[PDB]
Protein backbone atom coordinates (compact mmCIF):
# COMPACT_ATOMS: atom_id res chain seq x y z
CA UNK A 1 0.00 0.00 0.00
CA UNK A 2 1.38 3.65 -0.68
CA UNK A 3 -0.30 6.30 1.53
CA UNK A 4 -1.17 9.89 1.31
CA UNK A 5 1.12 11.65 3.68
CA UNK A 6 -1.38 13.02 5.88
CA UNK A 7 -2.69 9.51 6.42
CA UNK A 8 0.34 7.94 7.40
CA UNK A 9 0.28 11.02 9.83
CA UNK A 10 -3.18 9.91 11.50
CA UNK A 11 -1.68 6.12 11.10
CA UNK A 12 1.24 6.61 13.03
CA UNK A 13 -0.04 8.79 15.25
CA UNK A 14 -2.83 6.23 16.29
CA UNK A 15 -0.45 3.59 16.46
CA UNK A 16 1.51 5.69 19.42
CA UNK A 17 4.42 6.53 17.53
CA UNK A 18 3.84 10.72 18.39
CA UNK A 19 6.75 11.26 20.61
CA UNK A 20 7.70 7.97 21.20
CA UNK A 21 10.93 7.84 23.17
CA UNK A 22 11.38 11.43 22.77
CA UNK A 23 10.58 11.50 18.61
CA UNK A 24 8.08 13.55 17.28
CA UNK A 25 5.30 12.29 14.65
CA UNK A 26 7.23 14.56 12.08
CA UNK A 27 10.29 12.73 12.09
CA UNK A 28 8.79 9.40 11.95
CA UNK A 29 7.19 11.18 9.18
CA UNK A 30 9.95 12.16 7.45
CA UNK A 31 11.69 8.44 7.79
CA UNK A 32 9.29 7.11 6.01
CA UNK A 33 9.09 9.35 3.22
CA UNK A 34 12.55 9.05 2.48
CA UNK A 35 12.26 5.21 3.19
CA UNK A 36 9.80 4.17 0.88
CA UNK A 37 7.73 6.96 0.09
CA UNK A 38 5.12 5.59 2.39
CA UNK A 39 5.03 1.94 0.52
CA UNK A 40 4.72 -0.95 2.83
CA UNK A 41 6.08 -3.29 0.29
CA UNK A 42 9.14 -1.21 -0.57
CA UNK A 43 12.08 -3.73 -0.58
CA UNK A 44 16.12 -2.97 -1.08
CA UNK A 45 17.78 -5.93 -0.94
CA UNK A 46 22.04 -5.35 -0.18
CA UNK A 47 24.22 -7.66 -2.31
CA UNK A 48 26.83 -6.41 -0.08
CA UNK A 49 25.71 -8.78 2.49
CA UNK A 50 22.91 -10.49 1.76
CA UNK A 51 19.64 -8.95 3.75
CA UNK A 52 17.07 -7.13 2.85
CA UNK A 53 14.87 -3.47 4.05
CA UNK A 54 11.53 -4.46 4.35
CA UNK A 55 8.30 -1.93 4.28
CA UNK A 56 7.32 1.12 5.06
CA UNK A 57 10.51 2.18 7.29
CA UNK A 58 12.58 -0.08 5.33
CA UNK A 59 14.01 -2.55 8.56
CA UNK A 60 16.65 -4.65 7.83
CA UNK A 61 16.43 -8.57 7.56
CA UNK A 62 19.99 -8.89 10.01
CA UNK A 63 18.71 -7.43 13.25
CA UNK A 64 14.86 -6.87 13.10
CA UNK A 65 12.98 -9.44 11.12
CA UNK A 66 13.55 -13.38 10.28
CA UNK A 67 13.27 -14.30 6.38
CA UNK A 68 15.04 -17.61 6.74
CA UNK A 69 17.97 -16.38 3.98
CA UNK A 70 20.46 -13.76 5.89
CA UNK A 71 23.56 -15.69 6.78
CA UNK A 72 23.72 -15.60 10.29
CA UNK A 73 21.14 -12.90 11.20
CA UNK A 74 18.81 -12.10 13.97
CA UNK A 75 14.77 -11.46 14.88
CA UNK A 76 14.90 -9.08 17.82
CA UNK A 77 11.16 -8.11 16.45
CA UNK A 78 10.27 -11.60 16.61
CA UNK A 79 8.54 -11.00 13.36
CA UNK A 80 8.88 -12.59 9.78
CA UNK A 81 9.65 -10.14 7.55
CA UNK A 82 6.65 -10.63 5.66
CA UNK A 83 4.65 -9.11 8.68
CA UNK A 84 6.64 -6.21 7.69
CA UNK A 85 5.28 -6.01 4.24
CA UNK A 86 1.42 -5.83 5.41
CA UNK A 87 -0.93 -3.28 3.80
CA UNK A 88 -1.52 -2.53 7.81
CA UNK A 89 1.88 -1.55 9.66
CA UNK A 90 0.62 -2.51 13.08
CA UNK A 91 3.60 -4.59 13.03
CA UNK A 92 6.43 -3.02 11.17
CA UNK A 93 5.46 0.23 14.07
CA UNK A 94 5.92 -2.46 16.76
CA UNK A 95 9.21 -3.07 15.20
CA UNK A 96 10.30 0.53 14.21
CA UNK A 97 9.91 1.36 18.48
CA UNK A 98 11.81 -1.43 19.54
CA UNK A 99 14.47 -0.20 17.32
CA UNK A 100 14.34 2.93 18.40
CA UNK A 101 14.52 1.21 21.92
CA UNK A 102 18.14 0.66 21.44
CA UNK A 103 21.24 3.08 21.97
CA UNK A 104 20.93 5.16 18.82
CA UNK A 105 17.39 5.57 19.10
CA UNK A 106 16.16 6.97 15.64
CA UNK A 107 19.13 7.05 14.65
CA UNK A 108 19.07 3.75 14.21
CA UNK A 109 18.47 4.68 10.13
CA UNK A 110 20.91 6.53 7.98
CA UNK A 111 18.17 7.90 6.39
CA UNK A 112 16.80 9.77 9.31
CA UNK A 113 20.61 11.21 9.67
CA UNK A 114 20.85 11.71 6.09
CA UNK A 115 17.64 14.11 5.60
CA UNK A 116 15.98 14.33 8.51
CA UNK A 117 17.93 14.95 11.44
CA UNK A 118 18.77 18.88 12.09
CA UNK A 119 16.55 19.75 9.34
CA UNK A 120 13.22 21.87 9.72
CA UNK A 121 10.74 18.32 9.37
CA UNK A 122 7.71 20.87 9.96
CA UNK A 123 6.61 20.09 6.31
CA UNK A 124 5.65 16.42 7.03
CA UNK A 125 2.62 17.04 9.08
CA UNK A 126 1.07 20.37 8.01
CA UNK A 127 -2.30 19.93 7.94
CA UNK A 128 -2.89 16.36 8.64
CA UNK A 129 -4.35 17.03 11.99
CA UNK A 130 -1.94 15.73 14.20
Amino acid sequence: KVFERCETARTLKRLGMDGYRGISLANWMCLAKWESGYNTRATNYNAGDRSTDYGIFQINSRYWCNDGKTPGAVNACHLSCSALLQDNIADAVACAKRVVRDPQGIRAWVAWRNRCQNRDVRQYVQGCGV
